[PDB]
């Protein structure tokens, strides 16, 4: 996936090795890397063997730089009573699959959508909530948010049943 | 990192240097350097050496470019008082991996997550707070922001108790 090292392999043993790649990749070793791979780089890369007694051989190996979804920021409905109902919101990611995951205070939880629903939400849902964004095999940097849901307020004490005179 | 001068170096002696790069770089120095980095340098770069017998032999060295984060803005939350809670805001940055690191009056925290939150604020949290955001080892220049905390005021002198006649 895109910001990390490609790691190429020959997967030959040879006394020359030659690389060949799509931005002009030039290698002699066996087994070289590319730092901070992007999109740029992805494609086909030519692998030639000179042997011991002079001959030589090749090889193709197609590499894929998988795109990384942005981490989110997850929207929140601020502070809310036990009387109430959580909503949080993501921005939507598309691909091929596209899997929301969910951790709450009670649980893990996952979704097609970008959004989270506790309806009849209860003090024990009190804390954070964090959501970690996986398109097509790329896993985002979660993002975490604090949702306070207090107790609603004890009925207040009124005087007890009295009588009054005209 | 992107902005600061590539140093390339031959490790190698030689009578006449030749270094071929991913622009036309050209150069016939011993450890040429590249100043103003940017991203459409990264790559390959061949060394090629020529010796005293007039012989000679080659190397690559892949050149990576870092990404740099831009400096963040901090959003805070207005002046509070004591009986308050200062919330920082950050924009967010992606990566493999994201540190934000928080100079605070009372001492350095750390999070995965562009946000500060001081519960339970006291005047002793009055003073800059900074952040800085370190993005796969680019590091961004810090912001500041002066936060103000005040004391709540002092219950009001109110008369003794007394009494009066109907």
């Amino acid at each position: 996936c895109s910001g990390d090292t490609i790691f190429l392999f020959a997967n030959a043993t040879a006394n020359i090795y030659n690389w060949t790649g799509p931005n002009g990749f030039v290698s002699n070793l066996e087994n070289p890397f590319i730092a901070n791979s992007a999109a740029l780089n992805a494609g086909s890369y030519t692998v030639s063997i000179t042997d011991a007694n002079g001959c030589s051989n090749s090889g193709i190996v197609q590499v894929a730089v998988d795109e990384r979804p942005v981490t989110p920021t997850i929207t929140g409905n601020g502070p809310v009573c036990e009387g109430d109902n959580i909503q949080l919101n993501i921005g939507s990611y598309t691909g091929t699959t596209v899997q929301y995951t969910w951790s709450t205070p009670t649980g893990v939880v996952t979704t097609g959508v970008p959004s989270l629903n506790i309806n009849n939400t209860t003090v024990a849902d009190s804390g954070l909530y964090s959501v970690v964004v996986a398109v097509d095999g790329c896993t985002s940097l979660a993002d975490s948010i604090n949702i306070v849901v207090r107790p609603n307020p004890i009925a207040p004490n009124v005087p007890s049943n009295f009588s009054v005179c005209e």
